[PDB]
């Protein structure tokens, strides 16, 4: 997959279990399609989302459901999601990894991009 | 104002000043309506955003437009921009800060919630 | 105080209120000498650490001793404290913020220099 | 390796590559030992830093040299280095992974202790 999407638990120091994530592209004009989804493995990483076949350029949005992630360990958390929105570009590099790290309160994510 | 937004630049170590900021209120139902919006000032900070007699419960989201903020400064950035998602609750707190850090490939969010 | 430190809570979504700082210089040579220390307000923040006249250039090291202030919240977290290390320049910027974001498991840090 | 550590970079958005990194243990007393230390593979990874056999109870200090990593990428940072400091207790967790991500005025770590 050109895109991998890995999920750290910054309040229990675990990889983030079971996380639901989708993927939408900004279809012209102008908005949101369903285009990936899946849910972290026991390492928290989401692997096999999608291919370079699927994978185009243009506006990407990776929202990771953080809120029924937290319910489920007994935490009501701040936020509904996280969210990730980026561009896609061809003569960018070939492999995109998002990574977010959740607390209750907060979260960051980062972008690592690759060939 | 019951909801503040203050925004670091962690790459040149200064308050993000003159970043762009849109409040949006999920009306029900199920879109986002403009809400409340403005620029930060020299301490990165952005006051007087609304009231608490507009600020009702709800669903919000905080975008915050990172992407124009680098480019003004000479980065072409990985995010679109920066989004927070989150409910108000009158049970809950009175006052919300929504603090930002902004790097090229990332961005970290946390909500400082008081009385 | 041309050096200032502020301190949140991403677990409870609060200042970190409270919480013991202590800041040392190196002194050549070549250990650390306590030179400055404090607890955080209401607000999270430190202020009147030092002053101009004190503040002389050097390597700094401002240790935030985030377990007691877990501790005292009912929180046995993983790090011992968080450390901050940085050089100061009088060619550079005369005010340092070194601003700290604590979870059990994390801590971001960063510092927001200005004039 | 019952500990590994892995480093990113938000500036460029990559792997944190040929970082140098440093292990110590707090002999008692009281002072900190060189225990292991090594370079972050291409990935931004380091693999192999100690054993079992080797991995005792106490309190470690992880010392990233994050600044000759970005002086060696043609930016002079804030920081003189990471650290990050905590205690392994055999009751704990069988692995550590002490994961950084690094700005140039800013960094963020967080363990993810699993078995
Ligand atoms: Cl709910
Ligand atoms: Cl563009
Ligand atoms: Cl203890
Ligand atoms: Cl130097």
């Amino acid at each position: 997959s050109p895109l991998m999407v890995k999920v750290l638990d910054a309040v229990r120091g675990s990889p983030a279990i079971n996380v639901a994530v989708h993927v939408f592209r900004k279809a012209a004009d102008d908005t949101w399609e369903p285009f990936a989804s899946g849910k972290t493995s026991e390492s928290g990483e989401l692997h096999g989302l999608t291919t370079e076949e699927e994978f185009v350029e243009g506006i990407y949005k990776v929202e990771i459901d953080t809120k029924s992630y937290w319910k489920a360990l007994g935490i009501s958390p701040f936020h509904e999601h996280a969210e990730v929105v980026f561009t896609a570009n061809d003569s960018g590099p070939r492999r995109y990894t998002i990574a977010a790290l959740l607390s209750a309160y907060s979260y960051s994510t980062t972008a690592v991009v690759t060939n």
